[PDB]
């Protein structure tokens, strides 16, 4: 869970 991560599914 890195910084600036985006939503999935």
């Amino acid at each position: 869970r890195p910084p600036g991560f985006s939503p999935f599914r």
